[PDB]
């Protein structure tokens, strides 16, 4: 794919408040990760929120939870992360 | 992560109808489980449907596949759903 | 699931281009496979783009790159893609 042999990709989905989302954007810009914005909604308080998905480097998942942490994260705020596998992936 | 040693996450996938997307937050609510809505849209019909993600443990998809049956699912109506390997769960 | 002993399904997620949107969701029907679209936005431009999700059989996904590449990638355009492996798959 465009992956090198023997290192492997993670999908990070991160569902994070949508006043935190301009932050979030910002500094996983400025650690070169790259991401996919989705406007969202909650099932519980039906309000809009904000879901990133970030391809990443298996090497480099604790770089990016850190920054969601950091950045996201709470008596307000707060983060919900999903780490899952990934078979391949391609640019075109 | 989130997860006790021994379990695992799964992710699941649900594309419902939007006339029914109502009716599964709810159920879902009253069933403890979380999950976030995304508005989409089909490719072949290219008018608005709902999907949701919803993390939940490994031991309670069999239930969550019931919930979302009864609520959603079939001459109208229907659901497509697909349940995804996690690695890890957290939040922050 | 709703599928055969012996095949599996992956999941395919694919970051597009709006201005493509159109061309590859209609190329994705003549080939018989299913897709749901989500309006999303890219972390670093902010602008609009499209994420398709693609339910696939894993015997059909050289196909389906194949179909994206030739509707969508690039001076201009280009297509970001995931493949994702799948547990189950229902319909209800
Ligand atoms: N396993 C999971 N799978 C998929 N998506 C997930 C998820 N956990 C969280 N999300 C998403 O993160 C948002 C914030 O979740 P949080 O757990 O920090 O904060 C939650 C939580 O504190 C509470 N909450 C949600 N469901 C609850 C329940 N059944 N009982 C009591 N409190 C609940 O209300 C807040 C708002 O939740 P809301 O649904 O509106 O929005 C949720 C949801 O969109
Ligand atoms: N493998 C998959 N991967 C990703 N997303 C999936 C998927 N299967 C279904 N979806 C999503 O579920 C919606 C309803 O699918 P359903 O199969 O029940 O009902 C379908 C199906 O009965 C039919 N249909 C879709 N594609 C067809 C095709 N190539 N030939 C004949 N009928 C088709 O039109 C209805 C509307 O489909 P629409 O695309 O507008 O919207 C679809 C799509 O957004
Ligand atoms: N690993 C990944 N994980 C999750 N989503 C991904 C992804 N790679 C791409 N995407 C999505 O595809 C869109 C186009 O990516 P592309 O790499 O072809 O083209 C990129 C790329 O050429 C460049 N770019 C993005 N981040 C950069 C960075 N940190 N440094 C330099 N250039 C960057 O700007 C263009 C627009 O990127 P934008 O974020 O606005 O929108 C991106 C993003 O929404
Ligand atoms: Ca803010
Ligand atoms: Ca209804
Ligand atoms: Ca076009």
């Amino acid at each position: 794919g465009l992956v090198p042999r023997g290192s492997h990709m993670k999908m990070i989905i991160a569902i994070v408040q949508d006043q935190d989302s301009q932050e979030l954007a910002d500094q996983l810009v400025k650690n070169n990760f790259r991401a996919t914005k989705l406007a969202t909604t909650g099932g519980f308080l039906r309000a809009g929120n904000t879901t990133f998905l970030c391809g990443v480097n298996d090497d480099r998942v604790d770089e990016i939870l850190s920054v969601i942490n950091q950045t996201c994260g709470n008596e307000v705020g707060g983060a919900t992360v999903f780490v899952m596998p990934v078979d391949a992936f391609h640019q075109f």
